[PDB]
């Protein structure tokens, strides 16, 4: 509809697949080379499908910070014959708050899915499921089940993945720049 939509879109169209585990299906963001991203909650093994193909995982690595806190994102590489365009320079370096967000979300259940969620808080810690978890941020839309994964953008910048919400509240884990220097 607007600048935002169009950045997002952009984002969708070139750097997500479907990701299936034993979990459900995940919206995956494709970050570079044979390198994504997804909720560690969708519990990654050593087989995975990407939009219904059977794909090895070549290595998954659930992030903590030096707390030793998880941070909800597990970087994944995939033993795929395509290469994903490189988007790293639409990382963020910092922990930082927004305007205007909007999360984009491309399953089976919801194909081409856009929110605009509007401001987004650096939260910090949640108790996301019982799990103490850390680089939160928030944003004030009611999102459920369907959305995990789903990438969280403005204009320029992609800034993180969906991992929850308490059904007034939606959450995303930070992407920064720094988990994907090779």
């Amino acid at each position: 509809m607007g600048p935002g939509f169009d950045f997002a879109q952009a984002i969708m169209k070139k750097n997500t697949v479907i990701a299936r585990t034993e979990k459900g299906e995940f919206t995956m963001l494709g970050v570079y080379d044979r390198v994504a991203v997804i909720p560690t909650h969708a519990s990654v093994g050593e087989i995975i499908y990407i939009n219904d193909v059977e794909t090895r995982v070549l290595d998954a690595c659930a992030l903590r910070d030096l707390t030793d806190t998880n941070l909800e994102i597990t970087i994944v590489k995939l033993d795929r014959n395509q290469k994903f365009r490189d988007i790293r320079h639409f990382l963020p370096r910092c922990e930082d708050d927004y305007n205007d967000a909007v999360l984009s979300v491309h399953t089976s259940k919801f194909p081409n899915m856009y929110i605009p969620v509007g401001q987004v808080t650096n939260y910090g810690f949640l108790n996301l499921g019982g799990t103490p978890t850390h680089r939160i941020l928030m944003y004030n839309f009611p999102t459920r089940a369907g959305q995990c994964g789903g990438v969280v953008t403005t204009t320029g910048k992609v800034i993180g993945i969906h991992v929850g919400g308490n059904g007034a509240q939606g959450f995303a884990a930070m992407l920064l720049h720094s988990y994907f220097t090779d």
